[PDB]
């Protein structure tokens, strides 16, 4: 992944500007930067944004249902639903405003079943979101019709990467705003024998995004110097001076997981992620991960190969998954 | 011995929002609670057309908040801890929809600042109020805005008002299943103040403390209303082989005090429903303090030792929870 070494600073937030109604809002279908195309029948994802924000939702679209786990850190988690069964999962911008692009999604899908409300036919959509509003200088949020829109635009087997639906205003680094650049959404996709890996992101951390060599590749960029530093740094001396003597994403597979395995599976690409995103589950954060399978295929009875007595299981396709979500996470960044 | 208020055989589907041209209603219930508590209003709104409301708690200054959620059909958004409003809706997940259109006016109202110390916290839970009617409207983000705009300080709608309109009780089998309602409850102690908002749809029966099961499980076919346990073992016996709440006061708590306090209280309220906390609920308790008064350093009375700290707040809360529970059931 060819990260682009040049700065995308945000520049300075002014914490607010006009909001929804001062705008005749059409949504825009995100096409970002690139596309990335996948085989994974069942799973389909729009982007849809507004160009006055720019703010946007990303809507991962699951029609079957599909069992899932939650995995949220931080002090500033934005979530609706957090259901242990979706039939979407809806990131967006907009903070806490923007878990409306959720019921936009729920409501259609009610549509969409003939108003049907049994129990058992209840259309379930997780929505998590990003603090966004630093990044731009309006209070837009993504609302009932821009989730409505990212559904209607939901397609089968593609990804619109970088500025394109949550992603649109997201970015990294947020030791001081001057230094904070926009980031993207990202995404990658592995088959391996059969399986299945989709990993989404949308990172719009404090921290910022790391390579697998460990150069900061984005965030955190000190117009002063050309260069990004890890934050550490910036807080080693904060603290020598001072003291002296929210990234939202989405694992998808089709490999069957009881809950307890579900769970345990999230917690670790989850945390996984502190490799790609330092720091990462800080109290500053909003981190949420849905893990979610599709029940499609199973792991075999024992967990035997000739790469070892222990290498067919949860723990092996969580660290498959986990690179995977390196890989969308880098391509968010890009 | 109330008289019944069977909901009636559940149809599960009927016309939803898009057929109607909904008009908020102010809720008024069968009678209004009236208290003293400042910082505090509610609001409640509901659609005819449903019948199916939305109630919220506006606290405008924000206030510190737990949340307790039990069971495994929650249906919760936001679950800050800090709230400018707390929106109880019924719908099911439809319903959080409701919490959006308080979360959208509060932002107007703050003038579309978006600081991170700014933003307008809103909580919201529901409902699975479907069984109970023959139509699919849900609470809509504009029921919530209205029911914000209906909020007042100091009054509490009761009974079928707000989130209580199509609430039910008592889910062993739907022919036995009662209407509820919304409850409120207030007490004052010195400066202290609690005041209780529940709206109990449970799996359960509402039961008083003298143990009597006071709604929900009726038999029409009796005439007398039955604790869901006497059906369960005689279930088992031939065969082998949610309640959303608020208890809002004005001590000052710590987050951990705050967060035992929430639940406490919560499980208390399996006293007043049986069962509680049944994989069959979603069963979401908010504790909320304004903050504004302290308990004392040393916990002792007169009437002992260890009796004035947050497990005797809770203690009164619980009680105060019950009689909320008790108005909804009426």
């Amino acid at each position: 992944i060819a990260v682009d070494p040049a700065p995308r600073l945000a520049g300075p937030p002014v914490f607010g500007g006009p909001g929804n109604d001062a705008f005749d809002l059409a949504p825009v279908r995100s096409t970002g930067r690139e596309m990335l195309r996948f085989d994974f029948p069942g799973v389909s994802i729009g982007a849809a944004h507004y160009e006055e924000g720019p703010t946007g939702a990303t809507v991962i679209h699951i029609p079957a249902g599909a069992r899932t786990a939650v995995d949220a850190r931080g002090g500033a988690v934005g979530l609706s639903g957090g259901y242990d069964f979706n039939h979407a999962i809806c990131l967006a911008g907009g903070a806490g405003y923007g878990l409306e692009a959720g019921a936009g999604v729920s409501g259609a899908l009610l549509e969409r079943l003939e108003y049907r409300t049994g129990f058992a036919e209840l259309q379930l959509v997780s929505s998590a979101v990003i603090y966004d509003f630093s990044a731009r200088s309006t209070a837009v949020y993504p609302d009932k019709a821009l989730g409505r829109a990212a559904l209607e635009f939901a397609v089968p087997g593609e990804f619109p990467q970088g500025r394109a639906g949550a992603g649109m205003s997201a970015s990294a680094g947020k030791v001081d705003w001057d230094r904070t650049e926009i980031t993207g959404q990202g995404a990658a996709f592995r088959r391996l024998g059969d399986v299945r890996i989709l990993a989404v992101v949308v990172p719009n951390p404090v921290g910022v995004i790391v390579d697998r060599a460990g150069t900061v590749v984005r965030g955190n960029y000190d117009a002063q110097t050309g260069v990004r530093r890890h934050p550490v740094f910036d807080y080693q001396e904060a603290f020598a001076e001072q003291v002296p003597p929210c990234t939202i994403s989405a694992i998808v597979t089709n490999v069957r997981m009881s809950p307890v395995e579900l769970n345990q599976f999230a917690k670790q690409v989850h945390s996984s992620m502190h490799r790609g995103i330092q720091p990462f589950h800080t109290d500053m954060d909003g981190d949420t991960l849905f893990a979610v399978t599709t029940d499609e295929i199973d792991l075999p009875t024992t967990p035997g190969s000739s790469r070892g007595r222990l290498s067919v299981n949860a723990t092996a396709l969580g660290a498959i998954a986990s690179e995977v979500m390196w890989d969308a996470v880098l391509e968010a960044g890009k």
